[PDB]
DNA sequence: CCGCTGCCGCGAATTCCGTTTCAGGGTACGCCTGATAATTTGCATTTTAAATACCATTTATTGGTTACT
């Protein structure tokens, strides 16, 4: 709290990180590593636009 | 105070054939670091123009002359 910021501002980053890291590790039968998941997500975001 | 309702379970033929093996989620980014998977040399075993060291039984040259168109 010494930083003087609202709690939610800090907490949201950790929550997003945890959720996304898990959805990368689990959720596939054959486990693609994290970095490849990031690259595939970039690929898909570029393809739509 | 031993009757009836209402829930929930469970089941519904046989072979072949055909066919599109097929798609859909809507969320970030940049560091250190060890952790494998690549790539680089030497040493065991073949295989060595062949070269080599002995046994082998079977023709070859043979030892030519004594009879004689």
């Amino acid at each position: 709290y010494r930083r003087g910021y609202k709690f939610s501002t800090y907490a949201t980053w950790w929550i997003r990180q945890a959720i996304t890291r898990s959805i990368a590790d689990q959720a596939r039968t054959i486990r693609i590593p994290v970095h490849m998941i990031e690259t595939i997500n970039k690929l898909n975001r570029i393809s739509r636009q």
